[PDB]
């Protein structure tokens, strides 16, 4: 055989759902992916449709009161802010309420349970519903088409309208960071992922919410336990530490890869590398990236010849898997989590299996510049995809 046994459709819409590119289409580390026209001005918007997992908005207000660094704190009253001075106290959170004097953000799973205008079947889902519905007001107070990114708290089961966009502030002239420089109005922040914090926060844009079920079959949620991504080519699956512009980075847990898959240079972002009060969005400018999904989004933990942790990162989204028990598959997206997490369970994957009766042994021809050859077979009910030896009459060719 000549061709990639994951290219069958089956095994295809597997593999793209890990492609950022294909269904997420924005940058992941910062998501201002579109533009809307609020009251005369655009303005930069979250624009992703899948939903991150284990990312927050790190904070770098000064340790002291009233300063709490939390996004998910009300962002502050004129009166707060004059009673704290500068830097600005508070959070990203949208701490606007109902004409009925109801206050909108956290919001309680349980009333979204028990609200019919949500469709959502998922818990995560719900909340993703509830940011869509969630447009924000003109200054003449009247429906816009700006959407507020969304955080669900799953641990407490609030959900977040966060009336912050901006996802990453730099730069002693543009913010303090603890308070250094010292008049200065806005602290610093930057999109986070940590190998033990907040894996009960997930970050979305809120047009996650828009076909509010989708991302249960399309955005890649959980981390492929016993494979490594990897790429098709010469008649055989390559996985990342083949390729030549693949990154490969020592790690001491595979929770430190999940993050690094977030936190490298070159994760799909964008924010460009260069504000009053009361300026809760980014503006648009002429000339500001659109990752589009692309960028280093990919890798996996594994072990070396010597059994050292290490971890391989890659621009390149996986057309093909080299199964490995030991290793853990990673996207700047997903969670930690390797099994399917019951918040994206409703209360009302399949394509990595087969039967040895169904799924013959294959194998593909010699690959001379790295003299292996691609075996595929059926392995406990699932594909095992590795690289072995060639023929001795295959390696004349090396």
């Amino acid at each position: 055989t000549p061709q990639n046994p994951f290219q069958t459709p089956e095994l295809k819409a597997f593999l793209e759902r890990y492609n950022v590119t294909l269904h997420h289409q924005s940058g992941v580390n910062v998501d201002l992916g579109q533009d809307k026209e609020v009251d005369g001005k655009l303005y930069r918007e979250a624009a992703g449709l899948c939903p991150v997992w284990g990312k927050y908005i790190q904070l770098h207000q000064p340790n002291r009161p009233p300063y709490k660094n939390n996004f998910l704190e009300d962002i502050p009253t004129e009166a707060e802010y004059q009673k704290s001075g500068n830097p600005l106290p508070g959070g990203f959170n949208m701490n606007f309420v109902t004409p009925a004097g109801q206050r909108i953000s956290p919001y309680p799973m349980e009333l979204l349970e028990k609200s019919s205008k949500i469709k959502a079947s998922t818990e995560l889902g719900k909340c993703a519903e509830f940011a869509y519905k969630t447009t924000a007001m003109d200054k003449s107070n009247q429906a816009t088409q700006y959407r507020y990114p969304f955080v669900y708290d799953s641990k407490r089961r609030l959900c977040y309208i966060l009336s912050v966009s901006m996802q990453r502030m730099e730069g002693s002239k543009y913010c303090s960071t603890n308070d250094d420089p010292v008049n200065l109005t806005w602290y610093c922040f930057e999109p986070q992922k940590s190998p033990t914090a907040n894996h009960n926060l997930i970050f979305g844009s809120a047009y996650v919410g828009k076909d509010p079920d989708a991302f249960l079959t399309k955005c890649p949620n959980q981390a492929l336990k016993g494979y490594r991504f990897g790429h098709w080519t010469n008649g055989r699956c390559h996985d990342y530490t083949e390729l030549a512009d693949s990154w490969i980075e020592a790690v001491d847990s595979k929770a430190q890869c999940w993050v690094k898959t977030f936190t490298n240079d070159e994760v799909a972002s964008d924010q460009p590398r260069t504000h009053s009060w009361n300026d809760w969005w980014p503006v648009h400018e002429k000339d500001q990236p659109h990752s589009g999904g692309d960028g280093r989004n990919y890798g996996f933990f594994y072990f070396d010849s010597n059994g050292k942790g290490k971890c391989a990162l890659s621009h390149k989204a996986p057309d093909c898997l080299v199964s490995d028990s030991k290793a853990v598959s990673y996207t700047a997206l997903g969670s930690l989590s390797e099994e399917t997490p019951d918040i994206i369970i409703p209360s009302n994957d399949e394509a990595l299996q087969c039967r040895s009766s169904e799924f013959p042994e294959t194998f593909g021809s010699c690959d001379v510049q790295a003299c292996k050859r691609q075996k595929t077979s059926c392995v406990g009910g699932q594909i095992q995809s590795t690289s072995v030896d060639c023929t001795a009459e295959e390696q004349n060719d090396c």
